[PDB]
């Protein structure tokens, strides 16, 4: 449907709007390349590997390959609500928004090919607690707002996409690699493109922050909305969350052969603890 | 609806894909930022300027700040559908696409603001035809493309925005803003905005003629439709060079100030020249 006209005809955008200043960082901080990592290590170490070694990194990177191509799909939907509504700094920025998530594909599909495991169907590391949040859940609740774009409808999919997915599971898986593959001193090109990719995602975080508290702001029922899709998607996550340490327990020898004391009870409370954090964030009244 | 899979956990991107080559491009060669542009000469120059030199520059701004937000909140139907089509590497290449199209949006904005007219409602300066393609025909062939991704609603898409708005109204009008103001010594600023862009905007196009091209290469008779949807707009693009033309002749001053021949008849023949020329980059067989 038609434009009714444009702000930067009839005035400008405002400079002082909360997401045209994340924009503005984002440009800054954003100049990253994945296509300048060297990986050149990264293969040799994958190859040094043994075949039983090999597959204890793999579950992780088919989570997060899956999981940044599928963030890089879904926030389509997010950018066009917002855009009908007139939100013309939010859109500024959620360009920088998606750019990023096409990068951080880009990055882990290039670690893939350069390891040697680009022909390898990683798919079959992706349970059905997986499956629930990317594959359907986290599609549905943004492509609802093509067609419903309520508060309700808005918050679901912040929720879900930034809090959860971003929030929650990303922040967790960022921080295991690292503690799992610094230690041991392995995959520097990787790690390196993490670090650049957990840099970015701060600004992804405040962004769904800023739109689940304006929301909130004008009604605290929406409040007891937000921790209810919380806590509805918390059974999945955690579920993924058994499978992948049920995975890595029946794999002990890179935990021997690195000698790294993988304390899955301490991973799996860091889980625990980002989402708690998450719900922190937004307050009943501000 | 659901996620079937993802070509990164299945495959890899597909490295050799022209919309992979030209996402790498963007990203090398899109690191400029509008925040940077010193625009304090731009301002004393248009202080400088008399009350009836000042209107010459601002219906050529209208049409721009207009134009660039327009694209920015219109690429993003393509985006869905070509990410539904499961066209990734186009997806990749987009996201630079509409980070670009903020970029501009935010540059004219800016220099809007540093001379002093970010008060100044300039839709003034968009008459019938200009709302006939901005307002109206370049939203509704975008937006279509949510529930209609037919070749034919592709390829008149890819037609409006990137043949027509930017490969025609949009080049001619940088051709003519550097042909005015780069010869009287004015605007450094948003000349050099202005370049940064015309760079930009060469990827766009490479991305419309990709698009139209595949279409066409499937079945000839897209071709006469490509053809025909280019002829349609016509009249309007025309019609508002007319309008401009018309008021750039009633306000003579500048051109006898800055002693610049502004050639309207040359103008106008660049833009049938372009319109021609986007013609000769689709061919009915390729
Ligand atoms: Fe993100
Ligand atoms: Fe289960
Ligand atoms: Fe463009
Ligand atoms: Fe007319
Ligand atoms: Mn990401
Ligand atoms: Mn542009």
């Amino acid at each position: 449907v038609h434009h009714d006209g444009f702000q930067t005809v009839k005035a400008t955008i405002d400079w002082e709007h909360p997401m045209f200043k994340l924009y503005e960082k984002a440009k800054r901080n954003g100049k990253w390349n994945p296509a300048d990592i060297d990986f050149s290590q990264d293969q040799k170490d994958f190859a040094s590997l043994t075949s039983e070694e090999k597959i204890s990194a793999l579950p992780l990177v088919a989570g997060f390959s899956a999981g940044e191509e599928a963030v890089t799909l879904d926030i389509l939907p997010m950018a066009h609500a917002l855009a009908r509504q007139g939100r013309l700094e939010d859109v500024l920025f959620l360009t920088t928004f998606m750019h990023d998530e096409a990068k951080h594909v880009e990055m882990f599909s290039r670690w893939q090919q350069a390891v040697g495991i680009g022909q390898m169907d990683l798919s079959v590391f992706h349970n059905d607690h997986y499956k629930r949040i990317f594959y359907e859940a986290l599609p549905e609740a943004m492509n609802r707002l093509y067609a419903d774009d309520s508060p309700e409808a808005v918050i679901r999919a912040a929720t879900v996409y930034n809090m959860i997915v971003e929030g929650t599971l990303f922040e967790s898986g960022y921080y295991t690699f690292r503690q799992i593959y610094k230690k041991a001193g392995l995959f520097p090109g990787l790690l390196q493109g993490i670090d650049y990719l957990n840099m970015d995602e701060g600004r992804h975080i405040q962004f769904g922050i800023y739109t689940i508290q304006r929301i909130v702001n004008e009604d605290e029922r929406y409040y007891e909305l937000f921790i209810r899709y919380m806590d509805e998607l918390w059974p999945h996550v955690i579920g993924y969350v058994d499978y992948l340490t049920e995975l890595g327990k029946r794999q002990q020898q890179l935990a021997r052969t690195y000698a790294l004391e993988i304390d899955y009870d301490l991973l799996r409370h860091y889980v625990i603890k980002q989402f708690n954090l998450r719900k922190k964030q937004i307050s009943r009244t501000k």
